[PDB]
């Protein structure tokens, strides 16, 4: 089997992507926000506290026909940027782009923290990070990918995220119309739990590349490319009026700049970030100051390749025996 499904982005600084995911029987279609850096399926519901829900989707388990309370079970899941959800399970049929899983773990919130509830264009998460994360209580249970795996052409998905534009996860194959050149392969550890790989190294704008290894994560849910404060200070330095300002935590630059690109080696291939493609635009509206799309991982204890790396490239999760990654550019 295969599964194909759009993501979009929720807004026009690609802050977050939402994928339409089929929940239960009849169809109740919920708008996720797909994580590989995290492994559990939750989803706003009717048991979500009523002034915690501010026009989201929610999902009903007793409107679904093949929804089973997965009795005694229950969860909870932190974000790190202080956000946060938890409550009990269910099990149903959750489809993703036509590829079907009967048994699912359906996380169903009772209680979620106040960006969620702020955020009415994201109705859950769906994790894609290793089930070794996922927080189901007293039975840990499996992310979508590891139960769909054996019923894939390959197990494999993939993540071909849009900039300022929709994109495509792919499951159970390769589309080879959707990258240019070959995909450079590279090496997983999962002591972790994530899809945490080392980097070759990196350039700022037409530099010469640096060649130093950066261990870090590919990570659809994070926004931004958290690495070294050496790294992102170089990168910063190459824009007049750059700074890192504490108030605002992190990066900011002059809206009129004109941005570089950024750089990533895997392997001996070399991933492009575009300067636009770091612009996370006016720190509040109006002004002139910006927000950067690379910032310092220093505060967090581990580098991250969120979007704004990955949505760089056509990004190959390989779920085999031995998992790897592949990148190729597009
Ligand atoms: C406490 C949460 O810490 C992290 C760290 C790295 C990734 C993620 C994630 N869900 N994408 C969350
Ligand atoms: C690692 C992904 O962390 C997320 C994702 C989506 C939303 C939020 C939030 N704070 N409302 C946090």
């Amino acid at each position: 089997s295969t599964g194909s499904a759009t993501t979009t982005p929720i807004d026009s600084l690609d802050d977050a992507y939402i994928t339409p995911v089929q929940i239960g029987t009849p169809a109740q279609t919920l708008n996720l926000d797909f994580d590989t850096g995290s492994s559990d399926l939750w989803v706003f519901s009717s048991e979500t506290t009523a002034s915690e829900v501010d026009g989201q989707t929610i999902y009903t388990p007793s409107k679904s026909t093949t929804a089973k309370l997965l009795s005694g079970a229950t969860w909870s899941i932190s974000y790190g940027d202080g956000s946060s959800s938890s409550g009990d399970v269910y099990t149903d049929t959750v489809s993703v782009g036509g590829l079907t899983v009967t048994g699912q773990a359906v996380e169903s919130a009772k209680k979620v923290s106040s960006s969620f509830t702020e955020d009415s264009t994201i109705d859950g998460l769906l994790g894609l990070a290793f089930s070794t994360l996922n927080t189901v209580s007293p039975t840990q249970q499996k992310t979508f990918f590891d139960n769909a795996k054996a019923s894939l052409d390959s197990p494999v998905f993939t993540a071909d995220l849009g900039y300022h534009a929709p994109g495509t996860y792919n499951f159970g194959f390769i589309d080879t119309t959707a990258y240019t050149g070959s995909i450079t392969y590279t090496a997983v550890s999962t002591k972790q739990g994530f899809w945490e790989w080392t980097s070759t190294g990196y350039a700022v704008g037409s530099g010469t590349f640096k060649s130093t290894s950066i261990d870090g994560i590919a990570d659809t849910g994070t926004t931004l490319l958290y690495l070294p404060a050496t790294v992102v200070s170089a990168y910063w330095a190459q824009v007049s009026g750059a700074k890192s300002s504490s108030s605002v935590g992190g990066y900011v630059f002059p809206c009129s700049a004109t941005l570089p690109s950024f750089t990533f080696g895997v392997g001996s291939a070399r991933i492009v970030i575009p300067g636009d493609y770091i612009d996370f635009g006016p720190i509040s509206t109006g002004s002139s100051s910006c927000f950067g799309g690379i910032q310092s991982s220093a505060g967090i204890g581990i580098n991250i390749f969120g979007d704004v790396a990955l949505k760089a490239a056509f990004v190959v999760f390989n779920g085999a025996t031995t998992p790897t990654l592949g990148f190729a550019s597009k």
